[PDB]
């Protein structure tokens, strides 16, 4: 009936005017944040790089549960200015409801980047921890195979038909390996392909050349088929050897 | 006397023989080694890189030590022809000696790499988790500033005398706050230098952004000077609230 019934009515004013500040505010805070959220800036990334995003996720993850309140904040105000019905209600309720609408996808939206980045992380990881496989075994094995083509082609120098009978024996029992061995050569072959499949699942525009190991899985072929293709030329000069010491 | 004495001597030229067949294989091996093992390579690098290093640095090791029982033997067998008096023993004395003082140099490099590997790891490690920690504690620290500045700039609505007499004590509650939390804010401030100190320690051309954080030391000083800007204006307002609600 006037004042009393005035105040109360300049009440819902100022409630309004509260509620635009913090409208105002919220909206400036979430603007440009859903581009930010469905940008693509891992794909190419490193297993590094990304677990530094995941890092500058969980930034972003706290300054967001940190705004849930300033929503239902904004909420309660456009809740009860509808039930005091003030009169320009429908607008600040529409723009609680557009404010809210965002914020359910921006929950959307961050828990996918999450998804992503959790997921790259893995892929990242699984290659990483191939690579580091396919060296440390390849490692050893590069040296066996040097190991065994300089001894496989060092000269001999025997005067009885027993020296020469020794050697026979040692080459007899290193050939025994040859098998075992390239049980070996076929697993590091293996490794190499887990990997290269991997990378090829998703983007194969990253590189396969392994950081941890120079050694390549090629130029390790090339090195078993001179293993191979010695063995034979040693039997022969040995067999020629012991040709000549039950020949003198 | 000849022939059985012939055969003798023979053996010393066939031994020889053996001789420059593996001298002339180890000295392929070492050649470049050692420009590869002066190299700095590693001084610009990051933390995984250099880990790239002494994981391919340990291959080079175990080719190393592999060798070492082929550069025995080349030893022994200039040591033989030198006590049988070889007529050409001063020749491959000097072979295998300019090979024995290689090795010990290899030797040498070869631990002095890992020695300066071992250390840019650190350096890099130490770095690291540094801006690790800033950012972990820097970014609560971006959220209080950014609860505090929305707070203290919260129009607010009081129709009694102990309505606004509430706010100025929670107000008051806060500000009890301002002192141990700029504690926290010299804190992250030290962390900042720490890092800024060890990357200026070794390499001065290296990046200091953190790759962990987005909000930067500098921006996080201007939040809190704004905080400390307001806390005033909201005082006065507050006053101001109470000089009308005793006031009517």
């Amino acid at each position: 009936g006037s004042s009393n019934e005035i105040r109360r009515l300049e009440r819902l004013e100022h409630l309004a005017e509260k509620f635009r500040q913090k409208a105002s505010t919220h909206e400036t805070w979430a603007y440009g944040k859903e581009q930010i959220l469905l940008q693509k800036d891992y794909e190419s990334a490193s297993l590094t790089e990304v677990r530094a995003l995941l890092r500058k996720h969980e930034a972003f993850e706290s300054d967001l549960a940190a705004h849930q309140d300033r929503v239902e904040q904004i909420a309660a105000i456009a809740q009860e200015l509808n039930e005091l019905d003030y009169h320009d209600a429908v607008n600040v309720n529409d723009r609680c409801q557009k404010i809210c609408d965002q914020w359910d996808r921006l929950g959307t939206l961050t828990q996918k980047r999450r998804e992503a980045l959790e997921r790259m992380e893995k892929l990242l990881e699984t290659i990483d921890q191939l690579h580091l496989e396919f060296a440390k075994r390849a490692a050893p094995f590069n040296n066996w195979m040097e190991g065994a083509m300089e001894d496989l082609q060092d000269m001999f120098i025997v005067h009885s038909i027993e020296e020469i009978q020794s050697l026979i024996t040692a080459h007899e029992q290193f050939k025994a390996t040859l098998p075992e061995a390239d049980g070996e050569r076929q697993s590091i072959m293996a490794i190499q392909n887990e990997v290269e499949k991997v990378i090829q699942s998703y983007n194969i525009r990253i590189s396969s050349s392994n950081p941890y190991s120079t050694v390549t899985m090629d130029e390790l072929r090339t090195k078993w088929d001179k293993v191979k293709q010695l063995v034979p030329i040693r039997d022969q000069s040995l067999q020629e050897e012991l040709a000549r010491q039950h020949a003198n």
